[PDB]
């Protein structure tokens, strides 16, 4: 018995769709929602979607509004679809995927994901709610999450960080590591090795290890001095160059959230989505160096330490592909006499 | 348990909103209401009102079926709501009113006009429905329209014609005249002795009387022999004078009729609604004549020469107040030795 | 090498997408494309999709300008989606169908039909485009049509009548009879015996039998007299009953034809598409009987005469299938004492 | 004192902008102006410009209300502005130039025509207003019409139609007959010898010579036998060929209407204003013959004839330039063995 | 070979427009770009210009990337338009000039500034582009900015900030400081004696200068005491009176610099734009005083008190004129007994 007026009084008094009767008065104005609050209009949702105003505020009062995987992940697994749910791109203002399975009559391709039009797309299912594990067994296709063991699946560790609610954040009061299995054409998948982006903000970074804590406290050449990173050059890479018209290097995280304390820059996100590697149009507004596709990757220190470190330096310019998010990220090594001139996240 | 789901699934399922149960998914694009029939959208409902789409999608699926008074009937008897029912203005596609009663909790004030909110208003009764006879006697304001007689209050028969989904007709298959009663400060106001405009078309213009056969048959100057209209002015009033740069008189629609079969105008309704009298910026598109502001009223014909007939012919200009669709219209009357010069409904 | 600036180039010089090379300037407000031709803008296209302003342009203007199957034909055969084309439905300024196929990068889900994503959606392949045929052949689900015979393909002898550019026709300079086959699951589908909807208009009807010359010639009880339709109420269904406040009957398009000579009538098509039967809120402006959901069918005369004649008129009512387009279309039948009382498509 | 208030009110009293002081509440919902007409909104204006609401809605009400030059013939005399006016197309509901002079402060690039941005514009003036003929001596460039006769001045006896509002005609009641002058870079410019279209209407034409009578009531064979027009293809060119898949000919007005009396069919103008040559998409609804660009003028058919036989039938493809509206109409002349194949206005 | 696809390929692969080859696929959804980044819809574009959203979208993509002249500098220098390039308006969403010469072709008024179109508006000339100071020395009216010396021509060092992307900065990795000249009717100017706005943030505030730090670190009454600022009223004017119902003075940004370390107040910029003197709507969250128009200027301290410094204290109120960033400055400068009453930017 679903309406835009039980998803607006869902949305009015349980702070989403809650599946409870009720219907309060709802006007549209343009890709805006509004309900009366006695006399007045007060605005319950903007739409910033492609999707018809009234579609997509469904959708969003549909989310999800527990810890589930960060968009990249879900993307970087081929995942096609949500099964029951709605995972919200927080960073789009829009829902993750083009269709839904039981969730909205509009979006809705099936009512379960057991129906012939999901077998060939990656249905994501999440194990922590009742009989999604038996039907990722019996689905074609799909991505299953679970908090803790399957009997017989071989589980893939994930990363310590989940979106719960747009927020990123490693749980404490809730269980934000999981264990992923993905399934092609019937045959349950070997994951590759991974490594896994630590998803951090600019203006709240935090350390994650003492290598961290040592970037973030000690100066360039006593860094280098005591983690043995001489002839990497971290000074370009990590640190980024601010000295020529086109600012060099700053491809890792933290060397932007070190810049950030003593100097601020502007990061232009031109393709505003979810990635593992995302692309930034920096310019810095201390010296004025500044960089079109400036390709900016959140790793933990010490496993951009360890890539670099388990790379050969003989050739000029070689593609180095590691796997990252579940993804095959081409990177871009540069070497001169036996050391790194430069090495950034390949602009594919 | 209203919602703008089951509003849509009454428009598909029975025309209009008919009370029924079910709900059809509705998608919305501006401005404009959708329904996906079996693949692809189909349009319910384009927005031509200032109201938001969803909320005049409802007032216009709940209108009034039945034949209603004119709007320009209910505008000229100071009607302000309806009881319980919508009345469409089909030549500006919006609600005729501002506010409703127990209709659509959107645009309501009050769920029955007895409370205190209708009690200045002048709330419109049908008393074709149950009960609505009384709430007219207990209302301190309204319009009541009954088919027959209501005891004790002293009627007045009003036009021969009632719109019925837009089309002015004078039924056969049902009744179009209907009885008024007016209310003012909770004292039944007596209705004036009026005439009433004809309500006809420029493209299907059929005569109503001898008069007007022979007007559209005769000659100009053997109809006036015929009906002994010499000296008041038929001949630039009602004929029609395209002989100077502004177009000469033509201020009933009988004569803009005549001049349509033989040469087309165009006529710019400048303020689109239904009223007594109209304001039109025609162009006769024959000689080139033109007027920005021509008053046009389509009273019988016979009307109007009873009308201008019994006025007195002494002095230059003088305003001719004439009852017409229950509105006190003027008119100015010019003269000169005892003929007409000009008779127009004056331009306020 | 596709853009807004070559497709609207095209529009411009080739009267629609012609693939030939070019760019001119667009510019677009809100829903609405321009091109300046010289100082001013002109419009090129109002969008009146549920689709971006830019991809219907595109999909209007990449439409097929050959006569198709009527949009009714298509979607009474199951077609889903057309390969390499684009069928407009020019009933409600939109593109008939929800994805395409080589056609717009934008709505494309495939190149070619011969993709997996294209193989449980019955692909429209046309017959007269070079090598369609053999990819019906190999099309697990498709609709072909063709001109002339094809080895080993049984054929169904479709309708006269084509859409060229919205205007349905009945070909002289071009074929706009076709061959229809169907394909389910990879099985060639035999498609039923069936009857054809005449696809005229009210305006411009025109009687294509001598029995439909003397339904619209003659008076109502000696056309019945002459064509011995005694007992199967021609007078209710065909006719159509303005006597009571509900239209009775009037259900074939000859009806509302006969009825529109000597007067006119408001026929509120609530759900603009093309079906096989219509639903219209009829409103008689001459005597003001009116109905909500007026099922309208514009079979050829004779072949209606020939579907009731041939119906047992013993029970007092049952459901009467026939196979009308493709589809079967319900009926109402009802009766007593050896007579037909009504006989209706039936409200679903 | 200029206001959109000022502007609605004397588009609700006078028609039209008449510089009458006073204000009627207006609001505006998108690109539509409305004025609250007694507790609703009445719709004043639909914006279809690409210029903000109120900015059009302004010069739509300041639009010349007199007979003016064609937009065709102000374009194809290079006019780029007008001088204190709005000249409105009619045709695509915008104002036929970009900026003003001393109309809208949104729009003007200048109060008067004299000051130096007006200099290298061709800026239109109206001999008919006070002084205009004065600012036409000093203005740099600019295309003049007057009545009569001014001094000196080398006239052109324009079309014997002009646009009253819309409405093309020939005048009666005013003159709508013109003289043209036009300066490029301070020079009075010699306009040429030149043809004028007849500016008609397919619906409501009507022959303008005994040739064209002779055209709309004799049959094919024998309109070209009385007329000796035999080895000039007028059977193909202003009768057309409806025999093949691609339409045929059918290049003149004349033929259109011709063909419209005993069949219809479908005119796309897929670009929306006024021209010399106007270029239609052609869908003929009898025979289902049809062509993408057809190019249809419409001159006076023995002006067609006088410029058809003038010319030489010997080489097989040359370019015949005409002037028509005072601008170079190219055709493309094709011929075989002393007579015509083919004649129609050259798509460049 | 330009076009919406193109462009929007090179926001998405190289950050910017860059001249590169390729298309992605875009859909516009009203005033928004959107572009297709797997499955879902990512927005390269929000319009919040006056332009079609594609037309503005275009000229957003092609805006300078390197350090430009801040608007406010521009506009106080005359120009109309910029030569082969956008100077985007970064404090106004939108392009900082009407037209545009060789960058897009909806826009553009000329493809070379060469042209007679571009004679009587001044263009700006970029002197680190090829051939452009050529292009100003022959140009009838111009800015040109250069990096070094220019032969014959007398040099005008500008501020030492430019603009960088929005990033308002005084480069060391690049160069901000430039070289002005300007032409009027073809003659070399001579430009005014000079004043430069510090072009500062309230958020950032940096002192830059030993007065300026004695300012912000010293306390009222010693700062004063200090600077010999006795009655030069710099405790109203610069400090600001916070007292009144109406906030006193406060009319130097590093007095709202020094108010912000302790309180905070809401700066409603009225008309967001950039200029010399900025007009604000302040109202003190701490005390509750006030201001409807509070003209804030950013001199460097030392600038002011030089200008205050240099004036007459004998009238009651003078109008003095100040040169800042080319333009004529009025303030009002009021006395009493000798002594500054209050000195501010004159509201014209
Ligand atoms: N002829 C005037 C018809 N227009 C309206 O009736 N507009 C309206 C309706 C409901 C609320 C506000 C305005
Ligand atoms: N009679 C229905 C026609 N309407 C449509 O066909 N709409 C449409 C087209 C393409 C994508 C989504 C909707
Ligand atoms: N047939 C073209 C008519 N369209 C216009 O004249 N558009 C317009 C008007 C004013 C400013 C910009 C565009």
């Amino acid at each position: 018995a679903m309406s835009l007026e039980n998803v607006a009084f869902n949305v009015v008094n349980k702070g989403h769709f809650d599946g409870q009767q009720g219907e309060v008065p709802v006007s549209i104005i343009n890709n805006t929602v509004y309900t009366k609050v006695d006399g007045v209009d007060v605005e319950l949702f903007e739409n910033k979607t492609t999707l018809p105003v009234n579609v997509a505020f469904e959708l969003w009062a549909k989310r999800n509004i527990k810890p589930v995987p960060e968009v990249k992940i879900l993307n970087n697994l081929g995942v096609d679809i949500a099964a029951n749910t709605v995972i919200w791109d927080y960073k789009r203002d829009a829902p993750a995927h083009i269709s839904t399975i039981g969730v909205c009559s509009m979006t809705d391709i099936a009512k379960k994901p057991t129906e012939t039009i999901c077998a060939p797309l990656t249905v994501f299912f999440d194990g922590r709610v009742d009989g999604q594990v038996d039907l990722f067994r019996n689905a074609r296709n799909g991505v299953l999450i679970t908090e803790g063991s399957v009997k017989g699946l071989q589980p893939s560790v994930g990363p310590k960080q989940a979106s719960l609610n747009g927020v990123t954040l490693i749980g404490e009061a809730v269980k934000t590591q999981f264990n992923y299995y993905k399934k092609v054409d019937g045959v349950v998948q070997q994951l590759p090795e991974t490594y896994f982006t630590q998803s951090r903000n600019l203006q709240e970074f935090k350390p994650r290890s003492q290598m961290e804590i040592d970037f973030l406290e000690l100066a360039m050449d006593e860094f280098i001095e005591r983690y043995k990173l001489e002839g990497y050059a971290f000074e370009h890479i990590v640190y980024g160059d601010f000295s020529h018209s086109q600012l060099g290097g700053l491809h890792l995280l933290i060397g932007l959230a070190k810049r950030f304390k003593e100097s601020p820059f502007e990061l232009e996100d031109f393709i505003p989505m979810d990635s593992t590697v995302k692309n930034y149009f920096i310019t810095d507004a201390q010296t004025g160096s500044s960089k079109c596709v400036c390709s900016v990757i959140d790793l933990l220190l010490d496993d951009f330490v360890e890539i670099i470190k388990s790379q050969d330096l003989s050739v000029v310019s070689k593609v180095v592909k590691v796997t990252i998010d579940y993804t095959e990220i081409s990177f871009m090594l540069w070497c001169k006499d036996g050391h790194v001139e430069t090495f950034y996240p390949k602009l594919q």
